[PDB]
């Protein structure tokens, strides 16, 4: 069970990067047609739910 | 043991948060070039796969 | 806590196809500008992490 949890937590924190990742790619895109203040908001979502995740991850381990 | 699934259960709900932001962002992006039709298909999958999740984390709690 | 534990893994495999799901549709998006070369980086980073899960996936089954 122990082992099984720290499994669970690990492929939890690699798909982390892999959501981190798409978020860079989705700015880049949308910073093409040009400045990204209508993202405002979307970005501070994504940083508070980026937030509660690392200190989730931070508490786990 | 069963405090750390719940904290693991969180950063599911969490990530699926993130999830659903970076889909909605992607639709805007496509939405740009013009009519989503041809994501039809991709939606069906997005919104199925979405399913799956909420019904495996209400299972959860 | 087994079963609680297979939940887990079932939403994470899940979150996992929902992940994918995105970064094909952010590909498509970024081949509309022309071609990716840009995004060689990016895409190996995107296929390191999947693998990682890939075999954390197999490894919790």
């Amino acid at each position: 069970i122990v082992q099984q949890q720290n499994n669970l937590l690990r492929a939890i924190e690699a798909q982390q990067h892999l959501l981190q990742l798409t978020v860079w790619a989705i700015k880049q895109l949308q910073a093409r047609s040009g400045g990204r203040g209508g993202w405002m908001e979307w970005d501070r979502e994504i940083n508070n739910y980026t937030s509660l995740i690392h200190s989730l991850i931070e508490e786990s381990q």
